[PDB]
DNA sequence: GGTGTAAACATGTTT
DNA sequence: AACATGTTTACACC
């Protein structure tokens, strides 16, 4: 079965694990599916939704290549706790 | 209101 | 001329 977790989620937990805090977005791909042996099947439909949460939420920040050798994706500073209790369970409210 | 899923579309890198 | 990477629009669900 599918974890309990939103692809919000997911893409937090990869940024948030990276020793720099920056990603690959293939390493987002890479973190999933070590951690989440569900997202092995049909990575066409769960990957392009990864793609498209980086570029709809304000949250998900692409930063460019410190140089060569795509783009880094990192967390807006304001989001970097959206989840309290890193259960990522659900995001805490506020404004 | 924030999700999930699908699709079209537009650049960029790799056979 | 196959891919990967982003951007954006549209609809059902909760
Ligand atoms: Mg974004």
């Amino acid at each position: 079965p599918k974890p309990p977790y939103s692809y919000i989620a997911l893409i937090t937990m990869a940024i948030q694990n990276a020793p720099e805090k920056k990603i690959t977005l293939n390493g987002i791909y890479q973190f999933i599916m070590d951690r989440f042996p569900f997202y092995r099947e049909n990575k066409q439909g769960w990957q392009n939704s990864i793609r498209h949460n980086l570029s709809l939420n304000e949250c998900f920040v692409k930063v460019p290549r410190d140089d060569k050798k795509g783009s880094y994706w990192t967390l807006d500073p304001d989001s970097y706790n959206m989840f309290e209790n890193g259960s990522f369970l659900r995001r805490r409210r506020r404004f």
